[PDB]
């Protein structure tokens, strides 16, 4: 009947309207403390993330859910200096993306079930800030260590009934992998979303995950290159379909029975030092929205394409509640 | 004149015997703040390392180069704490070793020329310390980043007169690159000291380095794992040449005119976590002296084989000083 947030435990109804993949600032452990000029200042990067969750606010969303890792370079005492200020809930995450450092690599599965318990049952470091949700990553095939981060993932999830969210290569069909990982540890499909999944146009792989009951991250709408000239870095990692392409993909699944199923937010961030310089002023061209995208543009988009009120309703507040609320099976 | 230590500026004749490549704690960005548990404590790593620079200390130690960078995650609060505790003086290092996260993997040559120049001259994160040198690393042949990083290392020393200090792959004589790339960008040899060479009896190599003007990093000496049966993970990382056979490279240097060259060390650390669980119990067991292993059992050995006492302390006292002493030429 709770969920964990930067400012502690609130209820279900106080959610709200959800979105379940953002960042805060995408970096790297230790680098926002190392190097904050990367950023202007850490006072401007907080300046800036407060005036876009105020945005967000001003159209309708009450909670993000940040899932930054300890290797996203995830600072606790950011998300909540920055959720105070903006009046949005903020969820953080456990777990471990792409770029685990040596110390979390050489892990077992049993050491690293510990590492995301710790930040689930206790805390993130000496904060007392617990996360609401675990953020696991495979880009194609599963390297070995990300087998044991899957592996204890989903051991975390058991133990606490918090759920967990994906990174893939949805062209490469990660979730498949994903998902026989997860079931061979004995975990529930309605506690894993597998995320980005709107990268990928194949409803055969998106319909035979959300068949067997996960829910289905169509995290990255505003994200597309489209309109970028000569712009490599920013092709490379926005793609070259239309955020209506993306968008439409919310209505395929609606129409093939799963809205309870699907989950919707931007994988927007207000900092981001893990890619080229000056990609997030590339991004906040493409995008000048930022988090309020999914409100402002998407919402109007789906009802002008014959979606209902009510069925957009469910999916960016039933579902966000159904999937954060702590349980073994949802 | 002065030398930066974690509790501020030092004469030279203050920095005494100097351990010139050491480590608190062998770790990764971020991880002793998110997981301290897994070193039993942040509590017990601090007491085992002043115990441990108690006994370097009454064995005649005073300063030792901490060479952990912000991706062996280097604490330098950690470090001033046991500085203080042990009254042995620390010198904190700038730089990227082995292990750069994304946010450091995509920066400029110029970039992290800032970011070196940054803890050498303002400070480490918010804590005002000083780096009192820069720290590199290769494993065989450059990477493309590992390139910027040798060339923004040798620019920071430039603007400084801070020293480089090396971690190569010695068996594959990556000096020789580490050279090129350092005099393409105009800095002195004699502001350089390429480490591990002791992991190498190639003197075709230390000599060709040796006769350029680079110091020769000698600082692995009780690595062993001679005796050690059937511990792959502790062969891999020690290698099976005995800690007699690395110090003989000290006399081997000495006899071809090299004794102002020279640097000493242990390549010890207190906390070990960017490796196999239980390596740091290990390597305890291999050499219970610790940091005080090169004045307890090597300069007695090295004196056993002919060395003179003037010519260790010329190299444990009188090289460290001039290597650590800013300078654009020494
Ligand atoms: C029948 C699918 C539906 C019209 C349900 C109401 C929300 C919009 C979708
Ligand atoms: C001649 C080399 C030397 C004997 C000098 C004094 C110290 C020991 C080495
Ligand atoms: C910056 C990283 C976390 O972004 P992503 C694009 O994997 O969601
Ligand atoms: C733990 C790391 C820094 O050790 P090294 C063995 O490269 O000196
Ligand atoms: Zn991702
Ligand atoms: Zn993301
Ligand atoms: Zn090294
Ligand atoms: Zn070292």
């Amino acid at each position: 009947d709770r969920i964990n947030t930067v400012r502690g435990p609130i209820t279900i109804s106080e959610a709200g309207f959800t979105l379940t993949h953002e960042h805060i600032c995408g970096s790297s452990a230790g680098f926002l403390r190392a190097w904050p000029e990367f950023f202007g200042s850490r006072a401007a990067l907080v300046e800036k993330a407060v005036r876009g969750l105020r945005r967000a606010r001003a159209a309708g969303v009450r909670t993000i859910v940040d899932v930054s890792t300890f290797d996203i370079g995830r600072d606790v005492s950011l998300l909540a200096e920055v959720s105070r200020a903006a009046d949005v809930h903020i969820v953080a995450a456990t777990g471990l993306w792409e770029d685990p450092p040596l110390s979390m690599r050489l892990r077992s599965v049993e050491e690293l079930t510990q590492f995301f318990l710790r930040e689930i049952q206790y805390g993130i470091e000496d904060t007392g800030i617990r996360a609401g949700i675990i953020k696991v990553a495979t880009n194609g095939k599963a390297t070995p260590f990300q087998e044991l981060v899957l592996r204890a993932a989903a051991r975390a999830s058991l133990a606490t009934g918090v759920p967990v969210t994906t990174h893939t290569a949805a062209s490469q069909r990660d979730g498949e992998q994903q998902a026989a990982i997860f079931e061979s540890e004995g975990l529930s499909p309605s506690r894993v979303c597998i995320g980005h999944s709107d990268d990928t146009d194949d409803l055969s792989y998106l319909t035979a995950l959300a068949a067997r009951g996960y829910l289905i991250g169509l995290d990255g709408i505003p994200h597309s290159a489209i309109g970028l000239e000569d712009n490599a870095s920013a092709s490379a990692l926005l793609g070259n379909r239309s955020w209506q392409t993306r968008a439409l993909l919310i209505k395929a699944l609606i129409d093939q029975g799963y809205m309870k199923q699907i989950l919707v937010s931007n994988d927007w961030l207000f900092g981001f030092s893990s890619y080229v310089t000056n990609i997030m002023d590339v991004m906040d061209s493409v995008n000048p929205d930022g988090m309020a995208f999914i409100p402002l543009r998407v919402i109007p988009f789906l009802r002008e394409k014959g979606v209902s009120q009510e069925t957009l309703a469910g999916i960016t507040v039933t579902n966000p509640a159904r999937f954060l609320s702590p349980t073994l099976r949802a």
